[PDB]
């Protein structure tokens, strides 16, 4: 499933989201156009999978902000969980205070777009998807529920997609 | 495109390849089972792109071997194409001699199954997979052409699915 190809437009999307200032906002993919995004699902909120990764590059957004590209994370739980799990801080098992929005996908359809949706549990699979400033997919990564992906493979891949924008290797 | 799907079995082929020895065989997908492999795909023989990645990844063979992995790469290129270009030294371009198979998918079905065709091409893009020792797929990634993958990422990957097979997720006590 999914109509997310490499060098065709990112599926765009409106969506929830809980913002890092804590506040609701509908969220547009097309808004980011102009700089690159990573794009990150993570299956559930809670303790479904360990929340190291998600805060992983929660404090990463900095070194994403550098260079140009804005960090997004979704998962098909309410923006209310999101909220509910942000609001629990960290000494109390919480997430605490995030640096990056958190999307709701309550209706699958952005998970089904970008072809992480796993059918039998209704979740999304461990995706991160890399769009440019024009709004073009071109990096796909999917993993498997055990296993996390890695801030600094993201921070490599998103500076050699902007790198080989402006050159062109050799 | 393709069959290659998260928790399914990895697509299965048979393809000719050339082998690290330099003899020509018909290499089974399947045989590989009882142990993991990490396969991945380039777009072209003999391009002017140097084969800086390709060469990364047949220098690391062995540090797979040791983990009980095997590493296989794929192009749409002939078989013939492939030798000609080990054959070639790396100093006047070629990839010298490899520690890994390259399989030739002139049909272009693996490609395909694995959804890593660039159609308007006709050659696969930088996709790379991680298929468990059951024959089950772990891990996608997919890059645009112009940005190579990384053997050090390849290896943690690879290992942490190991490790989560014996032992789960990996979380500190609480839930962190
Ligand atoms: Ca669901
Ligand atoms: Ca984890
Ligand atoms: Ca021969
Ligand atoms: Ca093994
Ligand atoms: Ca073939």
């Amino acid at each position: 499933a999914g109509n997310a190809q490499i060098g065709k437009l990112a599926p765009d999307f409106t969506a929830k989201a809980v913002m890092p200032d804590g506040q609701f906002k509908d969220l547009k993919m097309s808004d980011y156009r102009g700089k690159y995004v990573v794009f990150f699902f993570y299956p559930l909120d809670f303790t479904f999978v360990c929340p190291t990764e998600i805060i992983a590059f929660s404090d990463a957004a900095d070194d994403f902000k550098k260079i140009g590209c804005e960090v997004i994370a979704a998962s098909v739980d309410s923006h209310f969980s999101h909220l509910a799990w942000i609001n629990t801080p960290r000494k109390q098992g919480g997430l605490g205070t995030m640096k990056i929005p958190l999307v709701s996908d309550t209706r699958r359809t952005i998970s089904t777009d970008y072809g992480v949706l796993k059918e039998d549990d209704g979740i999304a699979y461990r995706g991160l998807f890399i769009i440019d400033d024009k709004g073009i997919l071109r990096q796909i990564t999917i993993n498997d529920l055990p296993v996390g992906r890695s801030v600094e493979e993201t921070l490599r891949l998103v500076q050699a997609f902007q790198f080989t924008d402006k050159h062109g290797e050799v």
